[PDB]
């Protein structure tokens, strides 16, 4: 179909291990953004069919969304905090390169990104 399969969220042969930073990314970063009033465009993969964005997956080579990130954190998919930070960055990049700068969706992403950056600047060592 027009939409790809969603990104993988389970890492079956990776050992499960906590880190301080991954705890922070789930319990502080993801939780804060997930509950934000503007989270809803970002809580699941973009549905190009329902949104009538037939070129979305032409332009966006690496789909990413917070529902995927949440599942990855809850499944201990990431080997390190930087992979998770990269996924957040990719999500925001996708929004900014696809949508018009004045789109309400872009303005919502910018508010979430500011909060993301504020929390990441306090990432523990
Ligand atoms: C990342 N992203 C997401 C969306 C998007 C937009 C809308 C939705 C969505 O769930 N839309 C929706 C909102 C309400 C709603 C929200 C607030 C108040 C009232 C009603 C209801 C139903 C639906 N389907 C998802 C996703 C999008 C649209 C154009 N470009 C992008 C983009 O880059």
């Amino acid at each position: 179909s027009m939409n790809p399969p969603p990104p993988e969220t389970s890492n079956p042969n990776k050992p499960k291990r906590q880190t301080n930073q991954l705890q922070y990314l789930l319990r502080v970063v993801l939780k804060t953004l997930w509950k934000h009033q503007f989270a809803w465009p970002f809580q699941q993969p973009v549905d190009a069919v329902k949104l009538n964005l037939p070129d979305y997956y032409k332009i966006i080579k690496t789909p990413m969304d917070m529902g995927t990130i949440k599942k990855r954190l809850e499944n201990n998919y990431y080997w390190n905090a930087q992979e998770c930070i990269q996924d957040f960055n990719t999500m925001f990049t996708n929004c900014y390169i696809y949508n018009k700068p004045g789109d309400d969706i872009v303005l919502m992403a910018e508010a979430l990104e500011k909060l993301f950056l504020q929390k990441i600047n306090e990432l523990p060592t």
